[PDB]
C-alpha cells in the first residue's frame, strides 16, 4: 500500500510499504530517498510518535494514511 | 509578537508571545489550546530542541518564526 510523509518544509514523500513492515524498515527507506540518517529522524502519526520495533498494522495505518517526519 | 508551531498532522497553530517568555510558558499556550500535557511536548526550532528553563530571544526566536511540535 502506499503512504505519504510531510517534511517540516512542506515536502510531501510518497512510500510504498507493507501492513508488516517495520517503522525502522521505513525510516531505512526515507533514508534511500532523502539521506536523512534514522537516528536523526522521528515519525508522528495521529499525533503519536512511532516506535523502531512496532509495525505499520500495530498503529492501523491504513492505504494513503499521512505521516509526519521530524528532524532531530 | 506573534509565532507558528507546526504539528506532526499538519496543522499549524498561531501564538502571541514575548521575546522574554521562556519555553516552559509556551508549553503551557499550546496546553491551553491543544490539551497536550507539556511533558509529552517537544519543541524543535532550526534543528536544536528548546529547553523549558530557557527563553525565545535565547534563541533568537523572530516574529512569524515557525517552531516545530513533536510528541512523545
Amino acid at each position: 500500500m502506499q503512504i505519504f510523509v510531510k517534511t517540516l518544509t512542506g515536502k510531501t514523500i510518497t512510500l510504498e510499504v507493507e501492513p508488516s513492515d517495520t517503522i525502522e524498515n521505513v525510516k531505512a527507506k526515507i533514508q534511500d530517498k532523502e539521506g536523512i540518517p534514522p537516528d536523526q529522524q522521528r515519525l508522528i502519526f495521529a499525533g503519536k510518535q512511532l516506535e523502531d520495533g512496532r509495525t505499520l498494522s500495530d498503529y492501523n495505518i491504513q492505504k494513503e494514511s499521512t505521516l509526519h517526519l521530524v528532524l532531530r
